[PDB]
């Protein structure tokens, strides 16, 4: 019973920060690379970040390099995505992913409102 439960999304202004969490269960978490993807309205799903088993090898999409940080805490079976200096084009549903399994998604909206 693989479960990927995400949280930490929200509604923030440009320049803001959020930290997404994906709490995993039902498989041997430490053995697998974990990924974050996003799907923005009217766009196709995009890989955002990936962290290897062991946490040593990390991938970022060029558009989030230097602003986003992916990490994992194997003792909590959780992978995280710290997002900073958020931009409107970062608006999307964000998904946790591993081995053909997807989380349910967490909404991230970046808007000044005004």
């Amino acid at each position: 019973q693989v479960q990927l439960q995400e949280s930490g999304g929200g509604l923030v202004q440009p320049g803001g920060s959020l930290k997404l969490s994906c709490a995993a269960s039902g498989f041997t978490f430490s053995r697998y690379a974990m990924s974050w993807y996003r799907q923005a309205p009217g766009k196709e799903r995009e890989s955002v970040a990936r962290i290897s088993s062991g946490g040593g090898t990390i991938y970022y999409a060029d558009s989030v390099k230097g602003r986003f940080t992916i990490s994992r805490e194997d003792a909590k079976n959780t992978v995280y995505l710290q997002m900073n200096s958020l931009k409107p084009e970062d608006t999307a549903v964000y998904y946790c992913y591993v081995g053909g399994f997807w989380g349910q998604g967490t909404q991230v909206t970046v808007s000044s409102g005004g």
